[PDB]
């Protein structure tokens, strides 16, 4: 049969291609996840159709504890697989089965280049300087949870004026640190992204943390080990490495 | 119900504590993975005999199929979990159950300071500067199973004249790069390791791969998922980050 693969949009793991006329199917989609996916399907050869998830969240609980986002279509049963950019965090991993990391990296700063700033204690220690992270995601759920005392205060302020240094999206996120005096709390791996297209801006300090996406499957699915297996393959051959390159790519900065 | 865990001595992984007195059980060791499984135990709530692997090997097939080492020991049920730096590789993830990685590395260089050398593909293109890595180990297969020019061409190198280039152990590697014009080919963590406490060496280039240590678990083991689970909320309060401090810091170059 055909596995459902929820997954939702975001520069550059999924995107919808380009094209003179209107798209159907898998076709409408291309990018990193899109990539992945095919080489998966190529080595545990099966077919598949790529659905955007309906509300489209990653996956978090409302205050009754029931979930939303890709999260809840796996738990419900609705998709087999989940591929895009969901980071494998404790609370998600009790309700899901995740394979293994296809990619690495960590939380960090997005801010402007030639400046003073240096890292989150720099930023946790003033107040002219606004910053937060997109709403709902892993990001600003890191900073929420957090215990470490200069991650307490982040988030205090975060959470402060109704929530209001906190963004939508990446998108949004990005254009308030380009036009404003902001600082963005995200995901290294979609830093790097930014910042080697956009020499106005750098990353600052490094990672605060590890952490990794993985495939999700539902709980007890027997695709998760097969995954988690040809990802190892992939990685090991160095395919993972080439199709990161293949998407990243961008001309620099000095 | 007292779980037993297979392990290895490496450090700062696992070491023998120093007594002038002999030590028993648990107490003869002590390192960065023995803080990890106390931590562990305390979460999961379980009793644990640390064993050191019988034949002191990771884990690898010979040419009949046929596994040694602490991989060898979950499959055949002498161990309930391995507890070391253990490389979570495909070959391994087929006949064992990996819980999600505590430490991410890569394959990196060890070698001197102040050479020309700066990557891979410098020793790789040359012939006079000696280069491997330790036998049967995650690192020695990547490359022999590489099928990448630069990597196969290095393999061709280190399997050369019956592996002289390659050594037994880490320890080994480092005494022979520091005593001779010699590199060492392994995990970025160990090379950070021995780069705080030898100010004369020093890692060459970045890592030429992504990879972890994850704690190992007979298939079908019904402590893998909870592992992992235990694993991620560790990381996630910074527990993981301040082990590994606690064990790396030297004493400064
Ligand atoms: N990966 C995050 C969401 C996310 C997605 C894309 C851009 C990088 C990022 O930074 N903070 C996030 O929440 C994100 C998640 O799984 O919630
Ligand atoms: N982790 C490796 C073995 C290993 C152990 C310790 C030192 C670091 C290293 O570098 N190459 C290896 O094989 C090693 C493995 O699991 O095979
Ligand atoms: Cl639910
Ligand atoms: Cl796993």
């Amino acid at each position: 049969r055909t596995l459902i693969v929820t997954t939702i949009l975001e520069e550059p793991y999924v995107m919808y291609r380009k094209s003179d006329k209107p798209l159907y199917g898998n076709d409408r989609f291309e990018g990193y996840c899109l990539d992945l996916l095919k080489e998966l399907s190529n080595i545990l050869g099966f077919l598949y159709d790529v659905k955007l998830v309906p509300d489209g969240k990653y996956g978090a609980q409302n205050d009754k504890g029931e979930w939303n986002g890709m999260v809840k279509e796996l738990i419900d049963h609705r998709a087999d697989l989940a591929v895009a950019p969901l980071t494998i965090t404790y609370v998600r991993e009790k309700v899901i089965d995740f394979s293994k990391p296809f990619m690495t990296l960590g939380i960090s700063i997005l801010y402007r280049k030639g400046t003073p700033i240096d890292s989150a204690d720099d930023l946790a220690k003033q107040t002219k300087i606004e910053y937060g992270a997109v709403r709902d995601g892993s990001t600003m759920t890191f900073f929420k949870k957090s215990k470490i005392s200069t991650y307490e205060k982040m988030w205090a302020f975060m959470s402060s004026r109704q929530q209001s240094a906190l963004v939508k999206n990446s998108d949004e996120g990005i254009q308030r640190v380009l036009t404003t005096d902001y600082a963005l709390l995200m995901e290294s791996t979609s830093i790097e992204y930014v910042t080697q297209r956009n020499c106005n801006l750098t990353q600052i300090g490094g990672l605060i943390d590890s952490k990794g996406y993985g495939v999700g499957t539902p709980i007890g699915s027997p695709y998760r080990d097969k995954i988690t297996i040809a990802i190892l393959q992939l990685q090991e051959e160095g395919k993972l490495h080439m199709m990161k390159e293949k998407w990243w790519r961008g001309n620099g900065c000095p």
